[PDB]
């Protein structure tokens, strides 16, 4: 077997952190008791750390948002918010390639849309959740049941109307990371000055399309984020899939290593195919998401690693608060002995937690640093985190 190398002093992206959405009127609230499991980072907590809501349409139901959006910044997770429509008085049908019942804002209400969404925001506040950031549009390229933008409307509300939204600004959360939809933002000085984070969604997106090379070129100083998936599918009861759920974890992975993405966001958190069961309990599907978003937290840089050193084994590594995070998965039929070489960074310990087939978020036995490498066995159809406590603290004291 090929060893994996895992560089400390080369860093990636830093990540803003990982989570889902939460829908009252589509799906239910999240209760009490699962608004700890999901926000809470303790054992059967999935630890997460970013929760999107919606914008709806009709403010009188922005309240509707409150108490779990409370409990979200309680656990110390951003919230984001994401429209699908504009109140229906700024809303118009189109002729679209036939479709003459495609609706888009109308031209003229851009300013009262974006006063719209800054009320949003100052409602949010006023109930104690400073909103970390708010979309323009939910898909606004697969909008036959909300609201069509084309990519040139999204760019003239980005020049002359986001710049008044007082929060930061995504867009444009295209379905698919239909780099179409972007590249004008991206392209275009002003419109790009408004944007704060880049969003989009993956549905279809094959992996050879999650590097975005303009993004690199022109993107400096903003943030990319992966901001709403299920996958591999939405068939129903199929969350506890085993070795289906393994598909998670290497979404993720590919997400943070093809991707670069800063952030990564279910759909429901509550459904029978999304991380916590209508039971609420915690998915096999969820546990993979906890692989990352239980240890990789807010703050955390990823780090140069072996990304794929051995058929069906897929590695990648973070760095922060003084520790080393390692994610390796095993997609075979096949228990292997992997090395791990860390560069530029000591360390003598290792703990680690595996999901497998029978065994959620498990604790294995510890690992020692010998010469700066350790071995150690990943299971046929497993997920294992590592995490690697330092020996060189810095900061203060
Ligand atoms: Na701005």
């Amino acid at each position: 077997a090929s060893d994996v190398t895992v560089n400390v002093s080369a860093e990636k992206q830093v990540i803003r952190g990982f989570g889902g959405m939460n829908h009252p009127a589509w799906a239910g609230d999240l209760t009490a008791a699962q608004r700890e499991t999901a926000f809470g980072n303790g054992q059967n907590q999935l630890g997460f750390s970013i929760l999107r809501i919606h914008v709806d349409e009709n403010r009188n139901n922005w309240y509707k948002e409150v108490e779990t959006a409370k409990s979200a910044v309680k656990h110390g997770a951003i919230v984001f918010a994401s429209p699908w429509n504009p109140p229906s008085d700024m809303v118009e049908t189109f002729n679209r390639n036939g479709d003459t019942s495609a609706k888009r804002l109308k031209y003229n209400k851009y300013a009262a849309y974006a006063q719209h969404l800054n009320d949003f925001v100052t409602f949010m506040k006023n109930n104690g959740v400073n909103l970390y950031a708010i979309s323009v549009q939910n898909e606004p390229d697969y909008a036959h049941e909300w609201t069509w933008w084309t990519p040139q409307e999204i760019l003239r509300f980005m020049r002359e109307n986001a710049g008044s939204i007082n929060a930061r600004v995504i867009a444009p959360e295209s379905f698919q990371y239909l780099k179409n939809l972007s590249d004008p933002i991206l392209n275009d000085p002003q419109a790009l000055a408004n944007m704060d984070i880049l969003g989009t969604h993956l549905y279809g997106t094959q992996v050879s399309q999650f590097p975005y090379p303009l993004f690199k070129q022109k993107g400096a100083g903003k943030d990319l984020w992966m901001t709403e998936v299920y996958y591999p599918n939405s068939d129903t009861n199929s969350a506890d899939r085993w070795p289906e759920a393994l598909d998670v974890s290497q979404h993720i992975h590919n997400a943070m290593v093809e991707g670069d993405f800063q952030a990564y966001v279910w759909w429901y958190i509550r459904r029978s195919y999304g991380p916590m069961k209508e039971d609420g309990t915690i998915s096999k599907r969820g546990y993979n998401m906890a692989h990352f978003s239980k240890f990789v937290r807010p703050g955390y840089v990823r780090i140069d690693a072996t990304k794929n050193p051995n058929a069906n084994v897929y590695v990648s590594a973070y760095k922060g608060d003084n520790k080393v995070v390692i994610v390796a998965i095993n997609k075979s039929n096949t228990g292997v002995n992997q090395n791990f070489v860390l560069q530029n960074g000591s360390a003598s310990n290792v703990s680690r937690w595996i999901t497998s087939s029978s065994s959620n978020l498990q604790p294995g036995t510890n690992l020692t640093v010998s010469g700066n490498h350790f071995w150690a066995h990943l299971p046929a159809q497993s997920v294992t985190t590592f995490v690697v406590n330092r020996l060189e603290h810095h900061h203060h004291h």
